[PDB]
């Protein structure tokens, strides 16, 4: 999953809050943690959630809302904006 590990095209976020996962369709954070989220082109509609990772290999559910969007970053609404915005 080349979005996962930055190998291609990506968003990253900081998580402003700490999350536990309840399902294992969801993966955990800290607060302060850097995540790497699919383009909202490969998005899955979930009210809520976005599709991310935090270890670069294992995706998963995190709270839309949880996260703060820094930007789109190359690969080796305030929201909507954010996910098009490029990543200082």
């Amino acid at each position: 999953i080349n979005w996962a590990s930055g190998e291609d095209d990506h968003v990253v976020a900081r998580a402003e809050y700490d999350f536990a996962a309840v399902s294992e369709e969801e993966i955990s954070f800290r607060a302060g943690d850097m995540l790497n989220l699919a383009l909202k082109e490969q998005q899955p509609k979930v009210r809520g959630w976005l599709l991310a990772s935090l270890d670069g290999q294992t995706t998963g559910l995190i709270p839309a809302n949880y996260v703060k969007i820094l930007g789109k970053r190359k690969g080796r609404d305030e929201q909507e904006a954010a996910f098009e915005s490029v990543f200082v």
